[PDB]
């Protein structure tokens, strides 16, 4: 009930961006970051590096440690 | 010429295992560990949670955070 892709989500909305705005920042493309978000898809480690870096977050928060 | 491969291999010697009793401890094949430590193969992101628990080190160190 909680995940990778939940913390992804409230990491980015507390950096401020939407998810079009991160996604594009990021160049990556809309639906996988939603896919991400949702738990659709797992990222891969330097995605996962990237978008600890856009949001300001600890992989190790958004893995659950 | 620094990777995740290498800071698995280095978190790995530091916490005492040899490459197949941390396969082992892990449940994944040794090859599949190898590959990782060589860099042919991105561990899944629960893979990589599983790791930095059993080597005591943090997973935004593997990564070169």
């Amino acid at each position: 009930a909680m995940s990778l892709g939940k913390r992804l989500k409230e990491a980015r909305q507390k950096a401020g961006y939407t998810q079009k705005e991160a996604a594009e920042k990021l160049n990556i493309g809309n639906n996988n970051l939603s896919n991400y978000e949702r738990d659709y898809r797992d990222p891969d480690t330097d995605t996962l590096l990237k978008l600890s870096n856009l949001y300001n977050v600890s992989t190790d928060y958004l893995l659950g440690k």
